[PDB]
């Protein structure tokens, strides 16, 4: 009675039982945003998905774009995503994961990082690495939250491949399959999820739609960095090319390393679509006010020669950053809170770009609009 | 070299390697809020705090409200907020924790549940309760985020008291100190909370002024609990007197889970609600139910001239988050229907005010 009272949860137990705090909402949600439709591709509507579902794609999404820090030859990313089998897979090149013994923890390393909870390399901080992955979780949600999950990966460099699936929420594995390897490096990782844990059904339209938007952002978030879907290379070529599927007057700047912005007008309001480490901030965050406010500010300088907020309502910003240990308001991650002081870096836009940004059609329209207000009667 | 890495991480220390993820922001944010001045009262201004700090407090104020489900002869809670001694405790009385050994887990109730993670009485959800408790992390949060953290509790059933100190973020613990007792049963939560790991010198005003506010929160929310801070009642004597408040209105009790307030905003779209004595600042379904009746009774344009107040209880709710500002649980599995009454939404029909669209009868001319 005090037994069945008062209980302990194992860690495995208390993510099924409580999966809203490591996934978010397991349920349905409507709202507005870009999404990739089959034919008539990036386009804004409503949208039906479980937030959750979306997690756990885009873990192991941006684990691939991770790999592209630790190992800049890493040139590709391929994406399947396969409704009638409930299937998906991730593959990237560059280096595997080390298949090799943890001496520590007495198992192979890819089955440690993708089988134990609380696994990470980005767990020392003193590292200051721009990666996505920060808590050691993610890939082990996909696989809590899959009915099958498949981890392969290939080592050059210990002269091993990797291949070990998993099945039924994490609960129980297959063996362990070892091979000897000497190609290039590779890692795929293949699940199906576990649509119940969802309320779902299939892969329907809407989430698909997400998720392969998903893999365009990646296209577009990523450095020399192909991507495939199910088979074809999409036709992202950079940043500035991600950009104009949204379009169909321009400015931009490759600011550093880090940095890389774009701006446009908007007639709907402020606009922002952005990237922290290859992650979706779709809520924005500190790194989008950071470069909006600097653009604002000149701008409604501007305007005093011949109304702040006004200028900002005018803009349609893109952003994509290399932020260091960014932090995120939720699981989720649609909005970045670190301080830019925090950031590891800098985005001084070029005076050329403020300049051109003067033109744009912009404080123009502001003008027009302002010397129109004073030429209105009520009556 | 791989062993330096890849890395494995206890649960104890993932918490503090990467505290948001369990408390929220361990930073400062300045954001406008309602919360209760010393000699002003309750004010809405801007307020600077740390949202991790603001969270471990709630969590055991929460917990002390949680007892009220548990026992309903529970009447009231006890909390008294120290800055010059950094010190915090918790008081309630109602059932206390049973001062026994946990069969299963090999040791007494108290310890396991404020000591060990993943501890909760919440965890069935076959019992269908409506407590903030779910998770079995927040004492624990509270804990580890603490330099000292004491455990005081007494059980007339079992015929004991319990207390027992942890220390330095739960990483040892003092002996645990037993005693006869046949008392009436009551439970103290003491608690310093370690300043440095929230990068600040002291309780300061604000943090100070958000806590007060939910002592008034808590009074407002719950059901024939007096409410005491630092030795003084609260004048609160439940929700309506808490809204009136904010207020120097329509009302409803519509049933034993949901009480609503609403009057006319000025200012655009307001609400003021709880779940489960949780302070959701941002809303949730729950807001959206009740309002979105109200609105459709009269017609956004409606809404924005609606100041709503809502206490609600819900079944096994859920949260965009860990500060738990924004409630997500679908109206169909909230446990409870809250349909106004007829008078409700004819009194609310005393913001009609085609007034503002027949005066839109202007001309722009040049
Ligand atoms: N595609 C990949 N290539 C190389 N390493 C990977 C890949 N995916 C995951 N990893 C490794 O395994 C871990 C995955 O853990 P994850 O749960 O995603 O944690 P993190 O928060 O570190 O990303 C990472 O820390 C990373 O070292
Ligand atoms: N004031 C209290 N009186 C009685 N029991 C309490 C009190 N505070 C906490 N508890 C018990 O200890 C547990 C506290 O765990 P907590 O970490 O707050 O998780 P949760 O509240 O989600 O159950 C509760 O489930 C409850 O059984
Ligand atoms: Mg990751
Ligand atoms: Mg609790």
């Amino acid at each position: 009675s005090v037994e069945r009272i008062y209980q302990k949860k194992t860690q495995l137990e208390h993510i099924l039982l409580r999966p809203d705090t490591y996934i978010g909402s397991v349920e349905l949600v409507t709202q507005q945003m870009w999404v990739y439709d089959e034919d008539v591709g990036i386009n804004y509507r409503e949208v039906t998905f479980v937030p959750g579902l979306y997690k756990i794609f885009d873990e192991i999404l941006v684990n691939a774009a991770d790999n592209k820090q630790r190992d800049p030859k890493m040139s590709c990313i391929r994406v399947t995503i396969d409704p009638e089998n409930n299937l998906i897979s991730i593959w990237n090149n560059g280096k595997g994961i080390p298949v090799v013994e943890h001496k520590v923890e007495k198992m192979y390393v890819p089955a440690l990082i993708f089988g134990q909870l609380l696994t990470s390399s980005n767990y020392d901080d003193d590292e200051k690495k721009v990666t996505g992955g920060r808590n050691g979780y993610g890939a082990k949600l996909c696989n809590i939250f899959s009915t099958k999950f498949t981890v392969e990966t290939a080592s050059r460099e210990y002269k091993k491949m990797f291949k070990q699936t998993w099945m039924d929420n994490m609960g129980r594995a297959g063996e362990m399959e070892l091979k000897p390897f000497n190609g290039e490096d590779y890692t795929c990782i293949t699940f199906q999820p576990d649509l119940s844990k969802f309320k779902m059904q299939s892969l329907d339209k809407d989430i698909v739609a997400l998720m392969v938007r998903r893999a365009y952002d990646i296209a577009g978030s990523t450095k020399d960095v192909k991507v495939f879907l199910n088979g074809n290379k999409l036709p992202v070529k950079g940043f500035r090319s991600y950009v104009d599927m949204y379009l169909k007057k321009v400015i931009h700047e490759q600011v550093n390393h880090r940095w890389e912005v774009c701006l446009t007008m908007s007639e709907k309001g402020f606009q922002q679509i952005s990237f922290v480490n290859s992650i979706a901030t779709s809520k924005g965050g500190r790194h989008v006010d950071y470069v909006a406010d600097q653009i604002v500010t000149k701008l409604v300088d501007v305007v005093k020669k011949k109304k702040a907020h006004q200028v900002k309502n005018h803009m349609w910003i893109f952003v994509n950053a290399l932020i260091e240990n960014p932090t995120f308001d939720s699981q989720t991650k649609e909005n970045m809170t670190l301080q830019p002081k925090s950031f590891g870096s800098t985005c001084q836009l070029s005076e050329k770009f403020i300049k051109a940004a003067i033109g744009c059609g912009i404080v123009e329209s502001i003008l027009n609009w302002v010397k129109f207000k004073a030429q209105v009667q009520l009556n």
